[PDB]
């Protein structure tokens, strides 16, 4: 009954640490898994970022939770020495969301970006038919980045990673899904 086109973006470098990415995994999961997910309800892409962007999962791929749910708990921690924020925000741009790579043109583009630190290169907002949520998690975030990458809304700030998956889920769930899930 819900369609979206939903991106998950984790943050992997260095500077997060393969525990805390493992946080992150668990809250994007846990998030697939109370969503609606499937062929004609909610899609989703998952991807990985650091110095370069890994594509975890593409809208291409079967949009079946069984299938996406198997291979994000299959995937792991790149690590990595940039936190090439714009790199990825570009990617999303350029190549996650073109109908040409399985998105759908009437269904909303939401992304849910995981990010706790500032990022190594030049961050500007996406063209507005993209509406990206960053979650900035930890003391290390730049709250005026999230900012304008969020606009008009306010990025969700998250206090730790070790809060992340407790807390996010239903805050995300409140953003796409009212609050159902
Ligand atoms: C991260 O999760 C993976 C996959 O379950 C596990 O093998 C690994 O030990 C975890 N790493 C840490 C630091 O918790
Ligand atoms: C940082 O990562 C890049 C991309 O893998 C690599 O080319 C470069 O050697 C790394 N920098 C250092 C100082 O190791
Ligand atoms: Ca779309």
């Amino acid at each position: 009954s819900m369609v979206l086109d939903v991106a998950f973006v984790l943050e992997g470098s260095d500077k997060i640490g393969e525990a805390d990415f493992n946080r992150s995994k668990e809250f994007m999961e846990e998030v697939i898994q109370r969503m609606d997910v499937g062929q004609d309800s909610i899609h989703v892409t998952v991807l990985q970022y650091s110095y370069m962007v890994t594509v975890e999962y593409p809208f291409s791929e079967a949009q079946s939770k069984g299938d996406i749910l198997q291979r994000l708990r299959e995937i792991r921690y790149q690590g990595g020495n940039r936190t090439n924020t714009g790199l990825a925000l570009r990617y999303l741009s350029d190549h996650s969301f073109l109908v040409s790579q399985g998105d759908r043109e009437q269904a909303p583009n939401l992304v849910y970006m995981v990010t706790g630190n500032p990022a190594s290169d030049e961050i500007k907002r996406l063209p507005g038919d993209i509406q990206v949520v960053p979650i900035g998690v930890g003391p290390n975030a730049n709250v005026q980045e999230l900012e304008r990458i969020g606009w008009p809304n306010a990025p969700i700030l998250i206090q730790d990673f070790e809060t992340l998956p407790r807390e996010a889920p239903d805050l995300v769930l409140q953003r796409c899904c009212s609050g159902e899930g």
